[PDB]
């Protein structure tokens, strides 16, 4: 039972958000304790995540992922709130921004098509808040480098943004409407649950991750 | 159309890459030009681009793109070499790196299905090149923050590298092994070649972004 002999490969389900938080400090832990196992990743949208992990393709799944209800088993990791970014030296925008000048300045959206992240454009748009979206992307890659030429500014996940802070010089304020809080959960398949290196693996997950 | 008074929204296609690298500059030119009109981007690799680009629904798309060949046109912005990247104080690793040393170290990989950065996989594996693959991830979002916290190098683009190196602390080297040059290209349908709307985006994207 000493991980440096095992040469697995695992195969791991997150979406983008997930791949730049979770994967840095996994990779470091991996070099000293386990070098000579191979992790692979994939978004959960790509196939039939549930018969994946059932037939055992996909060791585990890191996200929000409602539809993984019965035959698995999950374990939480941190619960985060939905935060406002934009860059350092934006020449207006305050913390903690109001919700009147959230709406008069221009944003960026991203879509997350399918994630838990898109709920939001939703909840906004219901509360009655029209934003300028002077540009939607589908997904996050962008919004660092963009906030970080540009005036606009992101609705976007607390542990995205404290990633982008200093890479990019960015701040934060907390978010002026009324957004759920994100949880990140870990899942694993029922027949996996006495597996002794998907125990080791995601064991591992929560000593990294784990906020308790 | 009144550039600046325009309220039209244009519906983008590009890879991870090109929003990253595109995008910013783009937003901060549309900025002084033309502050009321909408981008909203897409992957190429989602809906039918060639049908969707025929249609109205896709305005223009950026990248390799083979498949787009007749009703369609193109405009090559630059090539941009391979490259090898690191981070700074990483103590084996050298610029410039020997094809030997390539081998010896551990990589993170990109499978960035149908962009010409699929090749790579067989292009270096067909040159009878072998390569410790620690690392196998779907797309870009999350390569900078990985080379920082560890010890793995990666095969990207020297475009995505210079956005990367100041933020995430990275340097790069002339790749070791014969990889092409590739090219991005602006695209668009024969059906709006003459589209006020239309011409005036592509020449926009012609001014910031060639190479020439």
């Amino acid at each position: 039972m000493d991980p440096f002999a095992s040469t697995r490969t695992f195969n791991l389900a997150m979406t983008d958000i997930g791949e730049m938080y979770f994967m840095p400090p996994l990779m470091e832990a991996l070099a000293q304790r386990a070098p000579h196992i191979q992790i692979s990743t994939l978004r959960p949208n790509a196939g039939n995540l549930k018969e994946d992990m059932e037939s055992g393709a996909v060791d585990l799944a890191l996200g929000l992922l409602p539809e993984l209800q019965t035959g698995f088993f999950q374990r939480r990791l941190f619960r985060h709130r939905y935060v406002c970014m934009f860059r350092k030296d934006h020449p207006s925008a305050k913390s903690p921004m109001s919700l009147k000048q959230f709406s008069e300045l221009e944003h960026v959206g991203v879509v997350a098509l399918n994630t838990g992240h898109g709920e939001v454009d939703g909840l906004l748009e219901r509360a009655g808040i029209k934003r300028r979206m002077r540009l939607v992307v589908p997904h996050f890659i962008a919004i660092g480098p963009i906030l970080h030429s540009t005036d606009l500014i992101a609705t976007v996940p607390q542990r995205f943004a404290v990633r982008c802070e200093v890479p990019f010089g960015l701040t934060t304020s907390p978010h002026p409407a009324k957004l759920p809080d994100i949880a990140i959960n870990l899942f694993w398949h029922a027949k996996y649950n006495r597996d002794p290196g998907n125990m080791w693996l995601r064991q591992l997950f929560v000593e990294l991750f784990s906020e308790a």
